[PDB]
């Protein structure tokens, strides 16, 4: 329930020359964990419009159970390996919401 | 609709001294805010479990229009006013959002 989820802001860097590639993965990536994997609550990603190739990703997993799951999946694995090259920066920051369970409108 | 909604992140670090007084200004005006305001679709503040003074929040409005309304309201005033003290670096993200309108489950 929501007393449990974790949530972790996981920031990333780009290089800058595989921006399109990376986003390809990426959007693919999330839209096949939305749609097969109900311990995956978001993967919200945004790019900062100053800088595209600084995005930010609010994850929210039912459990810790359901992010072993997640990085255990071939959609992730095709993400993880196809975009090893392109990474430069990868912060994976643990948090605590302030409401735990607050949803969006 | 999802196309124009104004999604930022704020990142924000407050002074380690006044965290308890900042968090319970931040949680009241985030409640009041959803409560409230209808073109406020999400204020989710989470705190950094290995710095909690380090507060990031993902904001969505509707519209730039109930941006600057939620700016105006009497709750947001007595949070902006009743904090200025406290905040040591406010870091303010225009974003654009990989899936827009995705909601969290
Ligand atoms: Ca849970
Ligand atoms: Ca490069
Ligand atoms: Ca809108
Ligand atoms: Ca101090």
């Amino acid at each position: 329930g929501a007393e449990n989820n974790m949530v972790r802001l996981s920031r990333i860097i780009i290089d800058p020359e595989r921006l399109e590639e990376y986003n390809a993965y990426l959007k693919e990536e999330i839209e096949v964990s939305m749609r097969l994997e109900p311990g995956v609550l978001v993967l919200y990603a945004v790019a900062e419009k100053e800088r595209p190739n600084h995005v930010t990703i609010l994850e929210i997993y039912a459990d810790e159970a359901a992010y072993k799951s997640h990085i255990a999946t071939p959609h992730f694995k095709k993400y993880k390996e196809g975009t090893l090259d392109m990474v430069q920066m990868l912060e994976l920051i643990d948090a605590t919401p302030l409401i735990p369970g607050l949803k969006m409108k």
